Order: structure tokens, then C-alpha cells, then sequence
């Protein structure tokens, strides 16, 4: 038993960290095949950072202004291209750690796994969510541009999220591994304003399937609700209005623990209503959103993608 | 900037975890070298968990009714043996990917990372801390046992812990790699009481010294207060006695955000006497335990292990 925010394991991903230097600045960048992913900003300064054309900063770039360290190992640059907000550096020799991968853009409210670099070593991993307006809460210093986030699916590494820039409000935003920013973001050093911020309900009620599954069971009512009624609190405390596709996502989690959908929204709603009480749920006093249904019946059936 | 629970990347570990079987049961091994290290009741059944003699069912048991799958791979037992409650199963070939190592035995307080594996694949990596009753809060499924906790210190590899069993009330006991427990705990299916379990507090205030460098300053008080007065608070609220131990190790911290450790203790007894009023520290309403000062100072300089 027991129930932890869980992390992928990292081990096919620390294989295809890299360091990337252009000039004097330093990030990470993804080694899959013969290929070497990175943002583009590595081409800059910290003054060009304000009003950056990056097709003329990149004209001035040819292909031994590159520097590509993989551990010890130095790779040879023989071709580079600007794809979006993403640079694309042709390498000499294949990662021969290349897992089998795919490149995927994630919805918001999905999670994933970020693998914290610094200068191409791996620090640490841990787990988080797309937030509804296209930003992350994480950890990134100075110089942890080029993180990946990732899922793992057996054998196969979903890359989804490149670490690109901390806005000026302390949060994160980044581009999918084609270069396509999350969000209304832009590769500037300006002020960027991300929008308002919900909490993701079919997290929150997975979250609860979670606490149910593990004993803590204070927060079941005897009372019950609609999907529109739901919704209609749900709003009142900036929480994303809960749909039909939502309700049968967990039909899964619905179905081990005896419990309807619809029964654990009006537990929800009297959380959102009523509040904890000193209470607390899996050891927490607030209401988790950063556990998807999927993540929930993974560390509940015991899945080993290995 | 941002704080995140991170734990150490799992490269290192998953190369080394192996299935074990014996009889009917499945567990999780370390194969370190030649050796493949492994929970001794991995040669009991469901009832001889009660009361287990192990010493007479491993001589039952020979060389050949242990089956070790490395993957695909599978490794021939050409020597066994019982140290404590671990078992060394000698096997033909030396595991490749075996990094360099140190068995350790943590103290209670500190921290360390758990790759949970089932079936001798790796499933998640989380964060823990060893409590100061000698369990760990940790997701442990059946078949999870011998899930292996670690640090990292550059490129060495600190095995610390060992699963072995689920407590009655949820929580979680293990072993060093030697086989000898963390606290009073046997493996035998019985009613295992643990100790009353009490809140780090040099963890506690290395937290708040992270949430400083972060930007959370509203608990930041006007008052100080001596180590003997905060210690009466603190045995009512049930933390650890501050010793000048404890205030040296938070030296570094104190000396990065310019606020001395007695002056951040009289914040933490107006947490504790006071509460949190509907605030929040780091994205947290409760007072987080499980950071040692060594884990803040790392995540805020960025060290990397690779």
C-alpha cells in the first residue's frame, strides 16, 4: 500500500543528455540517433535575450561554433537547422543509448517525468503536470534549459516538454520537441503573462480514488450531485468543469473501489465548500491535481514498464 | 528558482535490479558483482511468515531452486548464503553495469531515493526519509520487496536501504544491505509496533530556508527565541530536539539568505503555535520534513551527480 508522487525511472533518458555550448552560454541537449536537440537561445547573449532575431544570430553561427559534450565524449557537427523554437545539430556518430522513442505534444493536465540537468549531467528527476494554461512547476536554475520531460510506456520514451525559460513570475514554460511553445510563450526574455490558473478536477477525484483505495475514507459523503450542479461550484473555485470523456476516464478507478463518479464530486464539492477541517487526505491538506487517472492505477496495479 | 521533491537519477540502480525466485515467491534482487543480494523470506510462503524458522527452511532450499532473471538474461547460483536477514546468492557471471558502490546505514532523519521495482523490473522513483521511528512512508506493492533506497555522491552509488515488509498500520520497515533491520522490526508477519513517530525539525528548518531563497517570506517574524525555550515548544508539538549539532549543519543555509538559525526557530514555534492561516510555503500547507540540509543546498546550487 501506500501512495507516493512517483517518478519514471530516468535510465533511458540519462543516456541522451548532452552538453551544448555556442559561444559562452551552456545548456543541455537531447542525443537521440544523429541528432542533437536543444533550444535556440543557445545562439544568444544575455542582452540578446531582449530582441533576439534568431535567423540572423544564427547566419553568423556555422557548424563548428558548436560545442557538443556527451559525458567525456566530443560529437562532430555536420549540419545544423532551426525547427521552430528547437535546433536540430547533425551529429557525427548515433547515440548508441538511443531507446526507442517518440516525439508527443501532451494536453494540458497530463503529467510527466523532468530529468533536471546542469552542463548535460543529470541532477534528478521528479514528477509534474501541464498546468490548464500551458506552464510547469518546477525546479530549473540557471543553465537547466534543455530539460526533458518525458513518459515511459514499457519500452518506448515519450518525449513531450523541452525546458526553455523561467518567466518572470517564477514559473516555467517550454516547447514540445518540435519546438512549439505550450502555451502563448515566446523564446524572449520580456514580461510574458501566463493566464489564470485552474485546478485540474479529473486529477483531484483521482486523487481521492487514490485515498480511497489506501483506507483514508473521512471525506465520503452520503450526499450526491449532478454534472451540471458540480460544475457550477467547480467554477466558483477556479477548478476546470468536469465533462463526459472526464467521468469516463475514471470508470476504471470508479469500478474497483464501489464508488461512483458522480458520488465522489459531491465529496469534492464539500472539500471546496467546507474545506479540510485540520483533516488530512494520503498526508496532505490540499487537494492534489498533479495525479492523473492513468498514474493513479499505475502505482496501484504495480505496471513495470523496466 | 521553484523547489521541487526530486530524487536522484535511477540509471545507476536499474541496471542492477534482478528477479528472484524461489519456490513460489517473487521479489525484487541487487546484483552487485557476483552477488545478488535479496530479502531472506524470498524462501517463504504465506504461511511460514508467522512463524518462520530460517534457518531451517534454507536448508531446505539448495543451490539450483533459485531462479535469478536479469531481464532476459538468467544467472547460474553457485553459492549461497544467509547474512541477517539478507541472502547473497553467489552467481556465475559479474553484472556489467555494476557501478561503483558503498553499502551504508543511514541514520534516522536523512534522506535517499527508492527505485520500486516488481518482478525485478523498475516501476518509479520517489524521494523518502528515513523517520525518526525507523519506518518509511514509501508505495510498496506485493512483489515489491527488495526494492532498493540509495544516494548518489557523483559517481558512486550508496545503497542504504532494502524493503522487506508492509507494518500492519501502512507503513513500510527494511534493512541495510547488511541485513540488519532500521528499528525493532523482524520479518515475521506479526503485530509490529512502531515507536511514536515525531517531525524532523533541522529538516523542517531547512525547508523554510528553502522556501526563503524562493521567495516566501509572510512567516519571516520579528522575534528569535533561545535553543532551550524552542525545544519546550517543540517536545509539546512532537519535533526532534534542536541541538547545536543540528544549528551548525544549517550554517551554509544561514549564511546564503542572512537570517541566523535561532531567528528562523522563533518563525517555526509561531508555525507551530499559530498555524499556517490559510497560507501556504512552497505550495505546501503543511510543514515539509523530508528535505535535509544537504538535499536544499544541492537542489539550489545545482550539483550534478551525472
Amino acid at each position: 500500500s501506500g501512495f507516493r508522487k512517483m517518478a519514471f525511472p530516468s535510465g533511458k533518458v540519462e543516456g541522451c543528455m548532452v552538453q551544448v555550448t555556442c559561444g559562452t552560454t551552456t545548456l543541455n541537449g537531447l542525443w537521440l540517433d544523429d541528432v542533437v536537440y536543444c533550444p535556440r537561445h543557445v545562439i544568444c547573449t544575455s542582452e540578446d535575450m531582449l530582441n533576439p532575431n534568431y535567423e540572423d544570430l544564427l547566419i553568423r553561427k556555422s557548424n563548428h561554433n558548436f560545442l557538443v559534450q556527451a559525458g567525456n565524449v566530443q560529437l562532430r557537427v555536420i549540419g545544423h537547422s532551426m525547427q521552430n523554437c528547437v535546433l536540430k545539430l547533425k551529429v557525427d556518430t548515433a547515440n548508441p543509448k538511443t531507446p526507442k522513442y517518440k516525439f508527443v505534444r501532451i494536453q494540458p493536465g497530463q503529467t510527466f517525468s523532468v530529468l533536471a540537468c546542469y552542463n548535460g549531467s543529470p541532477s534528478g528527476v521528479y514528477q509534474c503536470a501541464m498546468r490548464p494554461n500551458f506552464t510547469i512547476k518546477g525546479s530549473f536554475l540557471n543553465g537547466s534549459c534543455g530539460s526533458v520531460g518525458f513518459n515511459i510506456d514499457y519500452d518506448c520514451v515519450s518525449f513531450c516538454y523541452m525546458h526553455h525559460m523561467e518567466l518572470p513570475t517564477g514559473v516555467h514554460a517550454g516547447t514540445d520537441l518540435e519546438g512549439n511553445f505550450y502555451g502563448p510563450f515566446v523564446d524572449r526574455q520580456t514580461a510574458q503573462a501566463a493566464g489564470t490558473d485552474t485546478t485540474i478536477t479529473v486529477n483531484v477525484l483521482a486523487w481521492l480514488y487514490a485515498a480511497v483505495i489506501n483506507g483514508d475514507r473521512w471525506f465520503l459523503n452520503r450526499f450526491t450531485t449532478t454534472l451540471n450542479d458540480f460544475n457550477l461550484v467547480a467554477m466558483k473555485y477556479n477548478y476546470e468543469p468536469l465533462t463526459q470523456d472526464h467521468v469516463d476516464i475514471l470508470g476504471p478507478l470508479s469500478a474497483q473501489t464501489g464508488i461512483a463518479v458522480l458520488d465522489m464530486c459531491a465529496s469534492l464539492k464539500e472539500l471546496l465548500q467546507n474545506g479540510m477541517n485540520g483533516r488530512t487526505i494520503l498526508g496532505g491538506a490540499l487537494l492534489e491535481d498533479e495525479f492523473t487517472p492513468f498514474d493513479v492505477v499505475r502505482q496501484c496495479s504495480g505496471v513495470t514498464f523496466q
